[PDB]
């Protein structure tokens, strides 16, 4: 038995970084926490949500895994800024797309995120309430892509509650508005960053066209990680 | 690399028994495997979501973990409905409450679960749409609770998205509507069972009271758990 | 002039049985108490909603009718519960059905009803709440229908305001999540019930189906009522 | 065994005038039947519903109950319009009032309600639909009422599902925007009217002040009774 | 620089009638001005938003431009009512109709006013609040338009917060239940006036038939503008 | 006598520049061009509502007015981005503020804006769609601040439909999610862009704190808005 500091994380009070990077999947958080991390330790197994603390390039910075879906991580991330003090959450995640100009494998910075959620609105008195990523984080990520010389897209995404969506019609909306990024976290983070007067942001590969049904080969998919993530992690020397 | 018979999922089909017992923790999935089935072998682990088929008493039986929240349950269980032809899944879970007359400890058994979530709106064209137990299922935990002379509570959950709630007045209306059980996820399970013309049920034990700050601690929720899983497993020789 | 125990019932307080059924139609009450009951009386007429108060089988029991629409039953009921100190209530009604294994002259026993209403939203802070019958009504009806060879159907209803539906899609909607009855008043029977911390459940017999267009004839409709009404009489000695 | 032209409605086509008078108990129709029309017979007495057709100085018109609610007009109306051919419709009920500036006894003439109910949203595309009165209607009561030297109070009504409010706030509302009269079935009358090119009003007299508590004796709610109907008879000449 | 009365109005208190008349137009808020009022004297210019007090026919009256769309027309009434003390506005606009027995340069004397707006469910606890003219006004406004031999439709309103509309179903909707003219505002003003105990109504001409593309010529516009505001300040003369 | 290429605009198609200030005030934009434009000339008086076309440092760009609220930017953008083909619009406005550590005179440049208005709901199928500045944009804004030595504050803006605020709670909830920006329009402008394939943004200065009531005086106006004309205008040069 330890001490647990929250329902849902066992690390101690400090054994965060103030800058996390967060993706569904908790064993990719142990995949870059082993690849890209230094003075690294695991700091938290609940549930199987694995999260790490070390140092990229010297800084500290941890990585966790968040889970599937707004509900998950809203905890993990209320948790994160509120007990554990963090002040920088980027996501770093997959996700689809229906945009004509959007392809596969292409990375995509997220400026703010639409959503089918609730969430937002009881936050808000019932009205529309843009979850909408920190300027300075998503300006990071766009100058570190510069840098690297991989080229990205930047604008909206939209978070869904509903994996195997039925919906009729959705699809061509969002491409209308230009959509490029469709997931299912980022609407959740935005506004808890704002509670805490703390900064995310959300950086995405796209795995799949929602309308022309290509798809990643796996191959594909780690050399689109491997550029995000680069990405992502010389963004955080910026903030 | 294995085949992917879903996203989320690298069992093969007919990997899963047709009834399964679900829980958010995999780690509990787990626990629930090797203390209680025969026959056992792990089937899953995509995103650390352990899952495992064996038998109890002889009859085929798998367990394999949620995730939190209705989009976490949403994919595991329509994938498991639709793919894997699984007719019958048992959420096992935990709980609070603000029910005066529901203690800490005390074996919740849910006919339907309100929500604060958008999913059953979006399936019903905006209207309500109750998350309903099938009744062959709450009989046949309530018959199996009974046999075993363990007490119950049977009544109405209600799955909430946000587990860090800030929402005035939202204790004290589901206390004067006899709401026994909060938790995550049931008002999610049901409607898909609906789609697929498949049953759903969910037994949780209360580790919390919200209003009275009563909390187990963990040698009474290893009591709990022994108690409620027996009632789920007995349950299960029945449908 | 009489003393007003309600505004829209005449019967003293006590004049009523802890146990009612209640129907749309204050002449199926008349006939109910005429054919059912002994030691009968009535007990209210104002705007013609007959109430009759007896005994079944030596136990008390009263029937008064509840006209059309969840805002007539909700006046009834909500008075029964509140002023009269009823702690049962069963709806006994007719219905018609979408569901492709649902036939005219089928006995539905209702587990929860889903709405178009705006009521059950503004007793939960606009949210999601389930109008869930009482299990031991519920077990009570079907376990009389069992024995009395009754074959049943168990499941979800839906209560509409609308009679002339012109709404495009929802019974197709219905029909995809196994919706067995379509009537006009549980929905909002259940939520009252609770508010009080009583029981309450609902029984109906198929007299149409809606998209077959089958319809049973005066003489079916006068036996689905009484194989109906045993189970419901029957029940009340459970109960 | 008589031929139904509707489910609700025994009165053969042709059965009812033109011109209908509404009121929601029927033995209150009986009462105007009795009191006010020559050449009168009882067409229907389904569900106890009477209704009666006769002259009023010569001119065919009909008095029918409507039960209590939207739901319940709603049936009755969509009947008389669409089956039975009426061209107007003019409710004559009662109501409790919050405006300061209205008095128990006093006549009220609805020129629209507001209403809680979600039937108007479903009929207009989500938005808001205001259930309005036909303005030769509203004129020809007004003028009515001049004629036989009656007060009369003309502005909003408010049609709510729950005669038993528990909703705070509501009361300071409808009096802050000036609503004269709180009833429960005229939002539904007005859009059924729209949809058949038809014609509908209401008239009601206060029986009650929801802020003071004020109430009308049984002798007092006769008199008012008797100005009410006077002043709807004579409209009817004018329409 | 001169003191601001209110932030969008330079006028000093009293120097608004009692009485106005507002169009969306400041232009013709001129040209009604300089061609009907006398005595008149320019007193707002902020914004460009002319507004002018003078009499007609011996009786002050002012005219005032009111922009385009509910949030506009709130502003400047909200300050008329409260700051100004005015009585009576009347709304004096264009239209179009898609009701098939509306013709392009008709004449649309409006009693209550839908909306896709916000802005009345905020105002109600989120319920249907039916934007209403006063009846005082609207009889006025026929009355008027009577003695002056110039026929007029008489009915609902649609104000839409989207000139541009892109919603299906719409129009047909529309048309079923006989709104007989589509404008922008007038759904604002009426509320407005009912906070303030105050009174409003609104006479528009059908510029535009939605359905059948007929469009008034400029001349054509005159010549209905001619008989709308000859009507309207008729109609003055009796508020 | 002038062709309308719009119902609202009588410039001709090509008489904009593909950039585009705009301000509510028709005044203010005529301030603008004739103390920054050159090569100007006047493009559009219709309502008012005052365009202009001429050249800063060179390089075209337009500016006009668009009135108050959220109805009224749509149709002029709307019909910027449609009929007169334009590539990018900066809204150039005022604003208030609820957050403690923004004060009167500050510069924002706005990344999102949330709203009450409805009309983002409407354009994706129901859902929360955030109305979200281009990142380009806001770049360029925030570039040119920062070489102008000018400091600003960036993040979300509230675009209200009414002024007249009488919402409980609203300022709190603004506050706590960190809001820097109360205005009227920018929320209606972004998802027009979108549609277009085109680019938007918004710089507003703070004319009043809503909590502490401090106010900017008449001069203190002049010089918060000669400092955001001069960053829009140079953010122009990179757009
Ligand atoms: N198509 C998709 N929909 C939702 N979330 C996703 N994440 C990755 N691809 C996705
Ligand atoms: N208090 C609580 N709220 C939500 N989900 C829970 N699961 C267990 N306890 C819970
Ligand atoms: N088709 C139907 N719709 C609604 N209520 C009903 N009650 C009986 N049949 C019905
Ligand atoms: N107070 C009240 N509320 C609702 N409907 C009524 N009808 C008469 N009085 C009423
Ligand atoms: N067609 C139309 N839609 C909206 N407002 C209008 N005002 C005049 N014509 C209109
Ligand atoms: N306080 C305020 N509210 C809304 N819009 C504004 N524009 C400038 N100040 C404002
Ligand atoms: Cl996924
Ligand atoms: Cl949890
Ligand atoms: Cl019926
Ligand atoms: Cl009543
Ligand atoms: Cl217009
Ligand atoms: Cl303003």
């Amino acid at each position: 038995h330890h001490h647990m500091a929250t329902p849902h994380n066992s690390a101690k009070v400090g054994d965060f970084a103030e800058t996390v990077l967060m993706c569904g999947d908790p064993l990719r958080a142990k995949l870059i926490a082993d690849n890209y991390l230094e003075n690294a330790k695991q700091v938290n197994s609940v549930r199987g949500m694995l999260g790490f603390t070390g140092t990229y390039k010297g800084k500290p910075l941890s990585v966790m895994g968040h889970g599937m879906g707004i509900p998950s991580i809203s905890i993990y991330a209320e948790e994160l800024y509120n007990v554990y003090k963090v002040k920088t959450i980027i996501r770093v995640g997959t996700c689809g797309t229906v945009d004509p100009n959007v392809h596969v494998r292409d990375v995509c910075i997220v400026t703010a995120s639409g959503t089918d959620s609730n969430v937002n609105r009881m936050r808000l008195l019932g009205h529309d309430f843009p979850a909408t990523a920190n300027f300075e984080v998503v300006s990071a990520l766009v100058e570190s892509a510069k840098a690297l010389n991989i080229p990205t897209q930047v604008g909206k995404a939209y978070s869904t509650d509903i994996f195997y969506s039925k919906e009729q019609g959705l699809n061509e909306a969002l491409a209308q508005y230009h959509f490029i990024a469709v997931e299912m976290e980022s609407a959740g983070l935005f506004p808890i960053a704002d509670y805490y007067g703390a900064r995310a942001g959300c950086i995405c590969t796209v795995s799949d066209h929602i309308i022309t049904h290509e798809s990643a080969t796996p191959e594909e998919r780690q050399t689109s990680f491997q550029n995000m993530i680069k990405i992502a992690l010389e963004a955080t020397l910026k903030l």
